């Protein structure tokens, strides 16, 4: 019992933990491209420059 | 029994701990990757200028 209930267990704990890792995967690949295409046609020295704005 | 459930523990307690160390793995190349993307398209001198704004 403590066998192969606990290793059932293990098998699924795979197939749902490479599952979580793989929604972070997912959800910060949309994360990463929409601020690349936000930054990139932002303006690469537009970024420098409102930040830089201490008069 | 003090011999065979514990060493059957220490079998399974290795198939879940270099489990917990690959979700380890996987979450961290995720978190990498998806901050290699944002400093190189962000802009290598783009993070420096933005930091040493002290006017």
């Amino acid at each position: 019992r403590v066998k192969k209930v606990r290793e059932m267990e293990l098998i699924y704990a795979r197939a749902q933990l490479e599952l979580e890792v793989s929604k972070a995967q997912q959800l910060a690949n949309v994360e990463a491209k929409k601020f690349k295409e936000m930054t990139e046609a932002l303006g690469p020295g537009t970024i420098r420059d409102l930040a830089v704005a201490g008069p």
